[PDB]
């Protein structure tokens, strides 16, 4: 055309990169083949899936606390489920017509196909409509994301072996539903689905779910996950076979063997990078043995000219506002700014009820790394605003360095911790001490209270516990 | 006995002036003459109103938005007005019992009485048990608080003619509600009862609502409190007559006269500093004209070794945090220690829905004081989450030094801002800039990304509007 840069990939990461880019000053142009901004996030992950959790939390709540407030008849509410769909729809539509209006805005140049490397310098596009085009361009971004994990001797059909994007859009309630893979997307859509009736099943391979995560956070989400949605764990536990028999599934499972029947199989065991029909081996950009793409600190690729960002990449958690963040960070340098992303601060949200929230280490990584750490926690059962609205599952737990009262880390199950961690964050940017978030003003009654007193805990005592 | 510290008041700051005074060692005693702690905040402000402000919102909800979700029946909710109350007093008591533990817990000794000055270091303690008893110490902390302020010539009776405390325990929705004053207070109050059907009008002198908040702000909250709530609102309204007819309350305005009629009126005009019995005059510890307590920079009235906090000094708003600050400050200088609070960076939330939140300046503050200011506003119509769960009322506005990009206020409308206010206190209690805050990972999709990019509207561009 000839353009400064072209993005292959119009998820978070490309889509971000891409207006920013443009915002710089550079004639960029966004490949995307889906039909769709967006990408994985806003289609058929983080939007999609934080609806249905909303709506099902709606549900849930007018059966099994609205008599305790003293609100009469929550047990007449049901979920019309085509409906249900419906405003889900919707709001996926109303985010990613938005991402085409930003792109107008902004004036970056919309392809919708496939991109294929021809050279380092000439992508090839094949148009949806049939239509070829060669673009050339000085700078490529890769952001071509990831795809679900596939279990090879049980293959999705989305119709009972779902991936998460047949789980998303399952038009009735399943009777039953066995999850396997006890990560932050199947305990999200487990829930989902457990809220409206279906008995559910996740059977995890570790000891615990959510691995990751400390087990006194887990703990508190599990039991709670148990209580609430009624659903039951098998953990420590391995698939070892399988049947689709068209209308239900057959597993097999052993921790000594068992047979489990489904309705719906949920798969979500990970998601591995994505680089297929890109031509990366035309051009010879290096990837790493599971497939991710390798890149620097300035996330150039081994090709000069050639970077790459988001769940694509070797670094970092597989996360929307990573791939964000990484966008931002690239376009900058692209344009000759310095850009960087601060990885060892990027949180993690369940959007599960409670909700978990993680930033920086965990106690395990600290243990594991020989760091001497002092640990306040405080926990919601003890908060004004938490017993005041009764909603008093869950603690905030601080990590300190014992030494120099730096905040390490930041963990928080409670209804509103996704909200919360955005304060941990900023904490954490800045190399806060436990004190000085400690002596800020917190406004009161509310749940970041818990937070400036797991902090006081650290470094002098809490007051309300 | 002898006490090192006697602190008179058990609310927000005496109780947490108690507690800290006694973990730093000093023998110390609470008067409070209420039969319970908590003060105000706890027993009929604070807690009580965010319990029935929950409660409520989930009863209109069910019936104003269910719907839209896919939820059907949510027009069969009532509401047991009676079962609604008593999980109010429940939540309440859960926490004025707890602080009783704490004191228990921390040795803090508790006297059930009215405290009165004998001389500056002697308190007479008129037992609610009809019991006297003489006090010594070495230091007196005051944390009396405050109390409504009464129309003279419509006087409380907490039938017709309620306070806060009397609105707060009504035992039935009244048909008609009238509120004087459209503060805080009234706003919360007003929004508990229209949610439950009763037709309240709000009448305020000053030309808008909440006056102290600039008027993109309030603008959104009234409009939002006419369409949801159906309130009526009568601004630039003097009140300059009424009658109390026993079973109802005529009231005379003028903006041209008028005459309202209701069956319940709330007057919210305010609070007055509560000295009360105290003795101030028998020990000449100095007033202003508004009846607080004048205090230096270490809470020092004019009387050495008499000390005082909250909502009775002549400092800063007449907010709990602040009273708990203070009382952590004031104990900490009593043991010898460097205590201090930020009152430019106390924050201010309106538990309404949507919620409201600031802390620091307003435009109308930036304006008077001549300061170049940039404003960065971000709609939450434009937000990932607000967008997902179809919640895309307010927006976020920071305002920053258009010189040095310090961040000089920030004020949120949205149905998490109370929670979303904590980033912003850090944010400048560390004197951070626009692009301090712009720079962070928030996780995604949260309201939080909604401050992380009109923080980014303020130094560069925001890249989702
Ligand atoms: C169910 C689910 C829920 C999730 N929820 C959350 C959440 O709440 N928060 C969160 O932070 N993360 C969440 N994630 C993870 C999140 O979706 C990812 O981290 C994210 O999308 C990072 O993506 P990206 O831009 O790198 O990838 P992308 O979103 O995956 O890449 C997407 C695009 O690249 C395009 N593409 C690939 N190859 C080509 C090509 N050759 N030519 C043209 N186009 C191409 C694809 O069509 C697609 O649109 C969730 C994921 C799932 C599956
Ligand atoms: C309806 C309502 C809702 C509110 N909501 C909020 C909110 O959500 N957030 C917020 O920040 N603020 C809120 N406030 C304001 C909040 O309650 C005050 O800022 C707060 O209580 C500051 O108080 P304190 O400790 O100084 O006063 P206190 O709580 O008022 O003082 C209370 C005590 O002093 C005792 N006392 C007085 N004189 C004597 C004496 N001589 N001897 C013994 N005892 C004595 C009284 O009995 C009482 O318990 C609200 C107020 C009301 C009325």
């Amino acid at each position: 055309n000839p353009y400064d840069v072209v993005v292959i990939g119009g998820g978070p990461g490309g889509y971000v990169a891409s207006i920013k880019a443009a915002q710089l000053g550079m004639k960029t142009a966004c490949v995307e083949k889906r039909g769709a901004l967006g990408g994985t996030c806003l289609n058929v992950g983080c939007i999609p899936s934080k609806a249905l959790l909303h709506a099902t939390h709606l549900y849930h709540d007018a059966h099994a606390n609205f008599a305790r407030y003293g609100l009469m008849g929550g047990e007449g509410v049901t979920m019309d489920s085509a409906k249900m769909q419906q405003q889900k729809e919707r709001a996926v539509k109303g985010l990613t017509g938005g991402v085409e209006y930003l792109f107008k805005k902004n004036k970056v140049t919309y392809y919708k196909g496939e991109g294929s490397f021809e050279t380092a310098h000439s992508i090839r596009v094949n148009g949806l409509d049939g239509k070829q085009e060669m673009l050339e361009t000085k700078k490529t971004i890769i952001a071509t994301g990831s795809e679900p994990t596939e279990l090879p001797f049980l293959p999705f059909d989305e119709k009972v072996v779902l991936s998460s994007t047949g789980a998303l859009a399952l038009p009735r309630v399943p009777k039953t539903m066995v999850v396997i893979g006890g990560g932050v997307i199947g305990l999200e859509l487990g829930s989902v689905w457990a809220r409206l009736g279906a008995e559910v099943t996740v059977v995890e391979f570790a000891p615990r779910c959510a691995p990751t995560l400390d087990e006194d956070v887990t703990n508190a989400l599990v039991g709670a996950l148990a209580k609430n949605e009624k659903m039951k764990f098998m953990t420590s536990t391995k698939v070892v076979g399988g049947t689709n028999n068209g209308d239900s599934v057959s597993l097999e499972v052993e921790g000594k063997r068992e047979t489990v029947t489904c309705e719906a199989l949920l798969v979500s065991v990970g998601r591995r990078p994505f680089t297929g029909g890109l031509g990366l081996d035309k051009i010879n950009v290096a990837k790493n043995e599971r497939g991710f793409v390798k890149i620097g600190d300035h996330f150039e690729t081994s090709i000069p000219d050639v970077y790459a960002i988001g769940d694509v990449v070797d670094k970092g958690p597989m996360l929307a506002h990573k791939a964000e963040d990484e966008g931002v960070a690239c376009a900058e340098i692209l344009a000759g700014k310095p850009g960087h992303v601060n990885y060892g601060v990027i949180p993690a949200v369940i959007y599960t009820m409670p909700e978990v929230a993680s930033v920086g280490k965990s106690e395990d990584e600290l243990k594991k790394e020989g760091v001497a750490y002092k640990v306040g926690k405080f926990p919601f059962n003890a908060n004004s605003r938490a017993k005041a609205v009764s909603t008093e599952d869950g603690f905030v737990k601080v990590l300190v360095d014992k030494a120099t009262d730096r905040i390490l880390g930041v963990h928080i199950v409670c209804t509103t911790a996704g909200e919360l961690i955005g304060e941990a964050c900023l904490a954490m940017e800045y190399g806060a001490s436990s004190e000085d978030v400690g002596r800020t003003c917190h406004a009161h009654p509310t749940m970041s209270e818990a937070l400036k007193e797991a902090c006081m805990a650290l470094f002098a005592k809490t007051i309300n516990f």
